[PDB]
């Protein structure tokens, strides 16, 4: 593209002497980089399209999260518009919950994940400026389908070969009766949580573009879908029990397997 090439070259002039490491590519040079040079490290995200409306919103979310006390790295800048935008932050130290952790630490990561879930869900959602409730997310699911932006070739086994239109039928059919609101991350996967390699303290949350009020099960669903794995990520049934014991401290409910199913299905649309 072009707007993109502009954005990357202006970015590169603003961080001279910084070495660029590709952490995920896509489009032109359109993804995620680690920039490093004595000895500061930044994370740089540049996004292809409305992936870019996403990033402007992420700056706002990140700043608000820092003020309210969730560990998130500090923002350096972000910009652009529909089509191409970007976001620069201080890098978050540590290792992602995603990495293969020493076996004797896996339960601790599980627990730290739950603790971070609990701190996010302890915020009073009426303070939160951002809305990611079913009034927002269900229409986004319909527009993705109608856009053919839904990745139908990598759904979860129970739906291989479903059409977008059949996916959206299932979503509308199963939508929950009620939203038990909390301030949610909205893509709370071990990938987006980094932690200190020694203590398992959470050091930062990343990819907060979907932060907003929503049913807490929107966070539980995705974390538990990932924690169920034993390889890539390196968790499993005991870690999910440990996440659930810790989250329960916590919150006296009431974890609904139907809401999890629903929020796992919602996520297929994004």
């Amino acid at each position: 593209h072009h707007h993109m090439d502009d954005a990357l070259r202006a970015l590169r002039g603003r961080y001279p002497g910084c070495e660029w490491v590709v952490v995920e590519d896509g489009a032109s040079g359109a993804g995620v980089y680690r920039l490093r040079g004595g000895g500061r490290e930044l994370f740089v995200k540049v996004a292809a399209l409305g992936a870019g409306v996403g990033l402007l919103g992420e700056a706002e979310r990140l700043v608000w999260l820092a003020e309210v006390g969730i560990p998130v790295p500090r923002v350096v800048e972000g910009g652009g518009d529909e089509r191409v935008a970007w976001l620069v932050t201080e890098a978050v130290p540590g290792r992602p919950a995603s990495a293969r952790w020493p076996r004797e630490q896996r339960l601790d990561v599980a627990v730290a994940l739950a603790g971070l879930a609990r701190s996010l869900h302890a915020l009073d959602w009426e303070r939160c400026p951002f809305d990611r409730s079913l009034a927002v997310t269900v229409p986004q699911a319909a527009r993705a389908v109608a856009e053919g932006s839904v990745d139908l070739e990598d759904l979860d086994e129970e739906r291989k070969g479903w059409s977008g239109e059949r996916l959206l039928a299932e979503l509308e059919r199963t939508r929950p009766a009620d939203e038990d609101l909390a301030v949610c991350h909205g893509d709370l996967c071990p990938d987006n949580v980094l932690l200190d390699p020694r203590t398992c303290e959470v050091t930062g949350l990343i990819d907060v573009g979907r932060v907003g009020r929503a049913d807490r099960h929107s966070d539980l669903a995705l974390v538990l879908r990932e924690l169920a794995h034993e390889e890539d990520p390196w968790f499993g049934p005991e870690c999910s029990a440990a996440f659930l014991r810790e989250y329960g401290r916590g919150w006296d409910g009431a974890v609904s397997e139907e809401k999890l199913a629903f929020y796992r299905l919602l996520d297929e649309f994004f």
